[PDB]
């Protein structure tokens, strides 16, 4: 079982957690309480498994989908925030962090992609989709196009598709309609419709992935890409003079991404609660905890009201909270594999002419609300 008396903290090692160790130094100086901080391999996939035995960390941070799960195994504690601490954070973020009516997690980051620019090529990025075919004919005339992307997850193309008014799964009193699934309405085949027509057009490549997009933006050979803030230290070193904006708009609307919320929740089996609750509400979660946290490896935007505010400073994480903010939240129930798995291949189905939007769609909606 987990030891009385202390914290064990588990995080991705990827992420900052020198910076969640500094603040439990800090914790350690003003209450006595060690804090260790641990990052096993697979973490994600461990907790469920010494959870179940009362064992494993008092805290475990991940995005919070994940969390789902977790809170559906009852593994999570349930937190309460009183409504002073929850003002302290963007309304959006407690959403995520929500399962069943009850808050089981608090917000810590928040990612999602944004329209990437090369600053060189277009000082003036383009506010509209509408406007990609136009652009990408100029610039071929240079020997650049205007636009390249992974066009192969719907966590890429969804932003568009989503515009007009596709939508994963309808929330309304904090729940998910699994009956109520947005992926054929008239909306979602406007966007994809586009995304389609773009492609037929010669200004995308059906076949364009991860890899290939970041290559051709990096190398300065297209002119823009989509992508999330673990994408720009490969563009600093690339030294392209890029800028990250909000994403273009389809038909007078904004594209809208899946956002995604690294979460700190804490283990139901913890003896420890009342300090685990007093650390990341008094000294995680403040200006000076979140910055520790930041400095030791960027958070992106923070649902940290006075913290962002500082943080936005910097344009591409104004950007990024802003796409954030008109973006879709991840839903967190076990439905979001099939929509994963239904609009991929409706995506790529369309984009080949395997079938046309209307039956792609069709089809994902189908197999979706099975
Ligand atoms: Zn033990
Ligand atoms: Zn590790
Ligand atoms: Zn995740
Ligand atoms: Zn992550």
């Amino acid at each position: 079982k987990i030891e009385e008396g202390k914290l064990v903290i588990w995080i991705n090692g990827d992420k900052g957690y020198n910076g969640l160790a500094e603040v439990g130094k800090k914790f350690e100086k003003d209450t006595g309480i060690k804090v260790t901080v641990e990052h096993p391999d697979k973490l994600e996939e461990k907790f469920p498994q010494v959870a179940a035995t009362g064992d494993g960390p008092d805290i475990i941070f991940w995005h919070h989908d994940h969390f789902g799960g977790y809170a559906q195994s009852g593994l999570l504690a349930e937190i309460t925030p009183d409504k002073a601490f929850q003002d302290k954070l963007y309304p959006f973020t407690w959403d995520a962090v929500r399962y069943n009516g009850k808050l089981i997690a608090y917000p810590i980051a928040v990612m999602a992609l944004s329209l990437i620019y090369n600053k060189d090529l277009l000082p003036n990025p383009p506010k509209t989709w509408e406007e990609i075919p136009a652009l990408d004919k100029e610039l071929k005339a240079k020997g650049k196009s205007a636009l390249m992307f992974n066009l192969q997850e719907p966590e890429f193309t969804w932003p568009l598709i989503a515009a007009d008014g596709g939508y994963a799964f309808k929330y309304e009193n904090g729940k998910y309609d699994i009956k109520d699934v947005g992926v054929d309405n008239a909306g979602a085949k406007a966007g994809l419709t586009f995304l389609v027509d773009l492609i037929k057009n010669k200004h995308m490549n059906a076949d364009t992935d991860y890899s290939i997009a970041e290559a051709a933006f990096n190398k300065g050979e297209t002119a823009m890409t989509i992508n999330g803030p673990w994408a720009w230290s490969n563009i600093d070193t690339s030294k392209v003079n890029y800028g990250v904006t909000v994403l273009p708009t389809f038909k007078g609307q904004p594209s809208k991404p899946f956002v995604g919320v690294l979460s700190a929740g804490i283990n139901a089996a913890s003896p420890n609660k009342e300090l685990a609750k007093e650390f990341l509400e008094n000294y995680l979660l403040t200006d000076e905890g979140l910055e520790a946290v930041n400095k030791d490896k960027p958070l992106g935007a923070v649902a940290l009201k006075s913290y962002e505010e500082e943080l936005a400073k910097d344009p591409r994480i104004a950007a990024t909270m802003e796409n954030a903010q008109k973006g879709e939240i991840m839903p967190n129930i076990p439905q979001m594999s099939a929509f994963e798995y239904a609009v991929r291949t409706a995506v790529i189905n369309a984009a080949s002419g395997r079938q046309t939007v209307d039956e792609a769609l069709k089809d994902a909606q189908t197999r979706i609300t099975k």
